[PDB]
């Protein structure tokens, strides 16, 4: 390894960003002034939790299916063993898939994009889930707070992929290395752009994982009532 080879590292990571990043930041912003109205929320707030859950579901595999092909761009991730690939994904896509959503939140008025529109938490009242609803905003809203660039997220995701910490992973230290590898093309790249001052401002250590953990914790109560996801 070496520092042209971080370069081609950075460039290629963030290339899969840009080719699975789902929808372009440009649309993604242009959308802000298109709100539900008043009796849209309404007719959300009126849905059961089943029909909710339904749609949030469908929502989250579309959301999934662009972090497996970003996954599977990924330079050091295609080498890695069949098994440590998928034991990447299913501890980290949904920690990836967190990480994404600060793209279609807007700080200014607390809303978030959901099936065409954006509208605020209140649309999610049938869940009946609101301190992990109100938690994901708040995880949304600090890294928003960055204003991310795509590159950054682009690195930043790969870093939440790429994590040696995972349990049952076979060829640890294979994926330590491509680890370390991203860590340090990461940093660079802030070096590079005069960004640095971003590595404080990350969220603590654990907080992504445990959000991510409460998360998944009602999927599977969902999912175990009404089981609408299939694999
Ligand atoms: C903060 N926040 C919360 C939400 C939704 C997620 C689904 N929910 C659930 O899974 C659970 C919540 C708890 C219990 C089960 C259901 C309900 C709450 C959300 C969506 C977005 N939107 C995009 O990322 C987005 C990005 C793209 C792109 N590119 C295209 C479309 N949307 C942004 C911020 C968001």
């Amino acid at each position: 390894a070496s520092l042209t080879e971080i370069e081609h590292l950075v460039q290629s990571v963030c290339k899969s960003y840009r080719e699975t990043c789902q929808l372009r930041l440009e649309d993604l912003l242009r959308q802000r002034s298109n709100i539900f109205s008043r009796e849209e929320v309404t007719g959300y707030q009126r849905k059961s939790m089943w029909e909710m859950w339904e749609r949030c579901a469908h929502h989250l595999t579309e959301a999934i299916q662009y972090v497996v092909e970003f996954a599977k761009r990924l330079s050091g991730f295609m080498e890695l063993c069949q098994n440590d690939q998928i034991v990447l994904l299913k501890a980290g896509a949904m920690e990836v898939v967190l990480v994404r959503m600060c793209r279609a939140y807007n700080a200014d008025n607390r809303t978030v994009f959901f099936e065409g529109k954006y509208g605020g938490m209140e649309l999610f009242r049938a869940l009946g889930c609101s301190e992990l609803i109100s938690s994901i905003f708040d995880f949304s809203h600090s890294l928003s707070a960055l204003h991310f660039s795509e590159d950054e997220i682009a690195l930043y995701t790969a870093l939440v992929l790429i994590n040696a910490h995972r349990p049952g992973l076979q060829e640890k230290r294979k994926v330590e290395q491509l680890q370390y590898n991203l860590e340090l093309a990461f940093h660079h790249h802030l070096c590079k752009t005069h960004r640095q001052s971003i590595l404080a401002k990350l969220p603590p250590k654990g907080k992504l994982r445990s959000l991510c953990s409460q998360h998944v914790e009602r999927l599977q109560i969902f999912q175990h009532l009404h089981p609408i996801v299939v694999q």
